[PDB]
């Protein structure tokens, strides 16, 4: 029986957080809309047991996968710090640490760890926010507008289709925001009612008006349909093109303030920095969150800008089939180091783990059998591969200490 020329030596997961109730439910959230917002089982911004739910189900599935690969035992728990968890002090990042490692391995507890002050940010997951580096205003500002085709107008202009259909969605024309507009002179707009401009400063970016708007907007609507409410939009959305139509506003923002170069080599750098130490071979020791690497398996706890801050500064680029957006809840960046027996030398292997659309909807379990979606990254910078297309470890090694930017590190 012809056996696998690589074996998996270790795995490194930065995980989004799972289904959670939308974060706020500002005044302008209600004037785009004369309906109302179905309101949730949880705090704005927790994780909602559903949310878990799911995330267990992919910790089942990693369980499940990692022992067919031969690095996690089948039964029992696993040895002591075997699995490692790390997560964001924010309440749906530490419940999602938990969730997986429930999943994962039932009533085996295994500890989340995160930093020690809970009331202060981490800067392992944005060192901007937290002032341990700053981004170039002037640089930042070229590279967000040339991404956006010169201006945000233009930017916006070509995605009114996706603006309308959330327009329609909202019912946007009996809104407040409409009906109590002066210049009733021209249509209304959402684009138009709120010109979006670009916002850059030293510890953060931002657009304002309708692209971020319908940027949050869409993702509750996401949010919604997984969390499994009977009418998502107010049942406003009844096919999969308008499911893209409505998350490409989504991923629209987060190719511009996430994945560009200029911000996201910055904000994922501490992140980089932890997985290529974890990914690395080396002497095991008690480190950072108390944690001892390198290991077996290490989950990260983070957020969707997370998965995009490192798609940008990684070059992966991705689509995921059945699922509109690019980092949903629960997503899944997954680095795993492989050894090729020949000769003993390591590779890295990337991809994107997610549930569909459809699979958080229906919460169906996951398994071998009926695994999660899975997209194989390639590093657009890697020029030293094997035969299954993966990066050699001084390849990934090269990729990550020329993307990172050491003024960032922790
Ligand atoms: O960590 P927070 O301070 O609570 O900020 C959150 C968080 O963004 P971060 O990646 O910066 O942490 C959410 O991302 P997730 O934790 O869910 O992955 C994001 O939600 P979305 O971008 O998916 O919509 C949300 O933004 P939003 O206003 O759209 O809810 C945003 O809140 P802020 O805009 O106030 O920073
Ligand atoms: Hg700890
Ligand atoms: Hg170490
Ligand atoms: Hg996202
Ligand atoms: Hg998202």
């Amino acid at each position: 029986q012809s056996e696998p020329e690589l074996k998996l030596e270790s795995v490194v997961i930065v995980s989004r957080a799972g289904v959670r109730a939308p974060t706020k439910a500002t005044q302008l959230m209600q004037d785009v809309t004369p309906d109302a917002w179905p309101t949730w089982p949880v705090k704005l911004g927790w994780l909602t047991p559903r949310g878990g739910e799911l995330i267990a189900y992919l910790g089942h599935y990693q369980r499940q996968r990692l022992v067919a690969d031969g690095l996690l035992a089948k039964k029992g728990c696993p040895q002591s710090g075997q699995v490692a968890i790390i997560a964001d002090v924010d309440e749906r990042t530490r419940k999602t640490g938990e969730a997986f490692a429930a999943g994962l391995a039932p009533d085996c507890a295994i500890t989340v760890h995160t930093q020690t002050d809970t009331s202060s940010p981490d800067p392992l997951f944005n060192p901007l926010k937290t002032g341990v580096c700053q981004l170039d205003n002037a640089n930042v500002t070229d590279a967000i507008l040339s991404r956006a085709g010169g201006s945000i107008a233009d930017f916006t202009g070509h995605r009114q289709t996706a603006f309308r259909e959330l327009e329609r969605v909202l019912n946007f024309p009996q809104s407040n925001l409409c009906l109590k507009r002066e210049k009733q002179d021209e249509s209304c707009s959402l684009t138009q009612a709120l010109p979006s401009e670009l916002k850059v400063s030293a510890d953060n970016v931002s657009l304002t008006g309708a692209v971020s708007l319908a940027s949050m907007l869409t993702e509750i609507f996401l949010l919604q349909q997984a969390q499994g409410m009977p009418e998502p939009g107010w049942g406003r959305i009844t096919d999969s093109h308008q499911w893209n139509t409505l998350l490409s506003l989504h991923n629209a923002q987060f190719y511009l303030l996430q994945r560009t170069p200029e911000v996201a080599r910055s904000r994922a750098t501490p992140l980089l920095d932890l997985i290529k130490t974890a990914l690395t071979p080396h002497p095991p020791q008690k480190q950072a969150y108390g944690v001892t690497l390198p290991t077996s398996v290490l989950f990260i706890a983070g957020h969707d800008t997370n998965l995009a801050n490192l798609g940008g500064a990684l070059e992966l680029n991705w689509t995921l089939p059945g699922q509109p957006d690019n980092t949903p809840p629960g997503g899944e960046l997954v680095f795993e180091r492989w050894r090729r027996l020949s000769d003993n030398s390591q590779w890295i292997q990337v991809s994107l783990v997610f549930q569909t659309l459809q699979q958080m909807r229906d919460k169906t379990p996951l398994s071998l059998n009926t695994p999660p979606g899975e997209v194989k990254l390639t590093l657009a910078g890697c020029e030293e591969r094997n035969a299954q297309g993966m990066c050699s470890l001084a390849g990934f090694t090269q990729i990550v200490n020329e993307a990172r930017i050491p003024a960032c590190s922790l």
